[PDB]
């Protein structure tokens, strides 16, 4: 029997690929998310973890007999480094154009951040991304009978987005909801609380705490899996019930909690 | 031990009246629903069943220990005689206006249908609602923190309405949603397929029937409580259980073939 993955696992230590529920498989690695939603007509893949982690996403597909060239859609959580790194590598696999909402777009073709990005300082390069979409931010991807929709999550980055869809097993099916990042966290010189740098920011990620909250939500997975215990409800370690409709408002709850601890620590040094 | 009641009870034939899930509890008859929809600000009332049912629904209210002038306002499923019936005696009790949709308004103020109502010949007089308000098509009706969206459900009614709310038990919170009725049944002389006499008539009623199967719906309860089997599911003959979210979805498509039936008749003869 296989040990699984720690919560405090390497972005790039291997995870073992899974269902997760009905037609939502999981093709990431121990330490960070991505997912493939599958039908005849055609996939889409959500996220693309580290700049390292390309192959095991590419590996991980076709494990589960799923052939990377029939994924027509690829969209983003958000433009950091350790979820859009190997965009442009799994671009070149399937062919698929890149979803992103604007304010990650500027990233996303130069393969690094700006000031706008709370860890600016701390990206790390990425391969620009030759094709992407724009995507409003209540956008629907859609691919045959697959349909993702975006939920404009700003905060923990500015073109942060949070995805939600419909998967089932015969009859039973369920609101997915993969959240995106929601921690408050920088490089060394930004401050959440000074809005005359980034007017209205925090006021974002403010109202994206109290959207993602408000999530019809069955099955949440996020960036980080650890993020929302994935690896205690899936996989060789699970003791905690994979379906759970208080998840996303508990997710976004605790993200207020360690947002406003935050704050705290701005306004004590 | 109480026996229940019969899925063919009389109207009128009473019920004992009990919680359905949280803060929505059931207060009609054997054969007539009406819900109360609870909080410490008020409350909303669910329906006024038969002409013969009022006192009854207050006495039923009563019995649950909450006091009819707490009720700040009253929802209709749609304006037949077996709904609308004791409306005007409970907005006496209550002084709650009662809320319902464009084409149900005449209805309601003379008390009796017009030729639009499939079922217009057998119609029963009821007494006028004084005071209503007209509420758009996917307005909500909100008393302190309770808050019931109206889904525009045409088709047995002109003006057929469904409705959803939020009810929880701690934090396990349940999408309720009472789906109107959705039979295909007229008095002796309409033709659902006579669009001349209708237009547009019964394709809103297919409408009406894709709409409600797409719900969220975690618990439905129908005006006729036999038409989801709510007797099945709560009370002393309770056998299956009272979540199944796959019940809008089927009670949408089990009317779908039924109205699809009538029309086979209407070709016959
Ligand atoms: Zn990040
Ligand atoms: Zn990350
Ligand atoms: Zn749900
Ligand atoms: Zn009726
Ligand atoms: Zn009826
Ligand atoms: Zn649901």
């Amino acid at each position: 029997a296989s040990r699984g993955c720690a919560d405090d696992a390497g972005w790039n230590d291997p995870a073992m690929p899974q269902k997760v529920y009905g037609n939502t498989w999981y093709v990431g690695t121990c330490g960070i998310s991505a997912l493939l939603v599958t039908s005849d007509a055609g996939h889409i893949l959500v996220d693309a973890a580290t700049p390292q982690a390309g192959p095991q996403i590419l590996a991980n597909i076709r494990a589960l007999g799923f052939r990377p060239e029939d994924v027509r859609a690829i969209v983003l959580s958000h433009e950091h480094f350790d979820h859009a790194g190997s965009l442009a590598e799994l671009q070149k696999a399937t062919g698929a154009p890149v979803y992103a909402r604007a304010p990650a777009i500027d990233t996303l073709k130069r393969g690094l951040p700006d000031r706008t990005d709370p860890q600016f300082e701390v990206a790390e390069p990425v391969a620009p991304v030759a094709n992407i979409v724009t995507l409003a931010d209540d956008g629907v991807v859609s691919v045959g009978p697959l349909a993702l929709t975006a939920v404009a999550s700003p905060g923990h980055t500015p073109g942060g987005t949070s995805w939600t869809w419909r998967s089932c097993e015969g009859d039973d099916c369920r609101q997915m909801v993969y959240a995106d990042s929601l921690t408050a966290i920088s490089d060394d010189v930004y401050r959440y609380s000074d809005d005359a740098a980034h007017p209205g920011y925090l006021a974002a990620f403010r109202n994206t705490l109290a959207r993602v909250a408000a999530l019809d939500c069955d099955i949440l997975v996020t960036p980080h899996p650890s993020a929302s215990g994935l690896w205690n409800r899936i996989g060789p370690r699970a003791a905690a019930p994979l379906m759970d409709t208080t998840a996303c408002r508990r997710y976004a709850q605790g993200a207020r909690q360690r947002l406003e601890k935050r704050l705290a620590e701005e306004a004590a040094a």
